[PDB]
DNA sequence: CTATATAGG
DNA sequence: CCTATATAGG
DNA sequence: CTATATAGG
DNA sequence: CCTATATAGG
């Protein structure tokens, strides 16, 4: 059960990781979104502050990421 | 944290969701890869038994791909 | 030294083959594009009415479409 | 109208650019696929050698194909 | 000698 | 996979 | 038995 | 290409 304490616009918050829709990496910075119930929640915390599920599922994305990119990189090549 | 347990070369295998570098669909099959202490390990449950959690980390890999597959979807019907 | 004659605008037209940027077509007719001088000139002639060698641009032109249309229907299924 | 000359398999051919079906470049080299009288003839020339109008037809294939790559090299760039 | 881009085999 | 083509690379 | 999606081999 | 996994298909 962990949750990603983050502020947004100065105030604190507290989104359930099982929540959060995607991540991804803007710097040092871990960006995110979540299901506040019906709308887009946004939220990034630093990775030093982020708690470890939160990493594993920016991994993942990026990881996710790179894949589509390297089959999207891949047909653009077959085009020269 | 959730232990998705699965039976992998015989052996009663029991991996904590957090390992998960990758989930991926096959049918009603969910296939995964964790991490296995440095190595990359694999495994693989049906749906029926895949923890809400694991499930949910596939929907985010599925949520993103969907993503590109419409503007694929999209620069395609682009004919002309 | 095959031209294209075709209306454009009620006006008559006729345009160098080799002068043609591009072809496709559009049920019965076969539009294309030429370079009128700098600026992109339309036109559009009932297939009936084409000289052939426009109709082998415009063949050639959705052998070429068909092929990137099967490269990209390809990477799409890749993301299910 | 213009017979490109080349030679394949020995045989000095020659095929009117009219019944060119396909036209790709494989480094200097310019390929093609013609229509052997209802069956699919092939041949290559080098740049070098390419009458204008064959070159020609390279070129609006090329043109083309560069139009989608534009577009995938968009959907692309739009990592996230 | 294979690589390169391709269509038919 | 192989072919057949022009040229490149080492 | 192969197909399906995948990563490491 | 092979593996290993759940299930499908015939």
């Amino acid at each position: 059960m962990v949750k990603v304490k983050f502020k947004y616009k100065g105030e604190e918050k507290e989104v359930d990781t099982s929540k959060i829709k995607k991540v991804w990496r803007v710097g040092k910075m871990v960006s995110f979104t979540y299901d506040d119930n019906g709308k887009t929640g946004r939220g990034a915390v630093s990775e030093k502050d982020a708690p470890k599920e939160l990493l594993d599922m920016l991994a993942r994305a990026e990881r996710e990421k790179k894949g589509v990119l390297k089959k999207l990189r891949a047909v653009e090549n077959e085009l020269h």
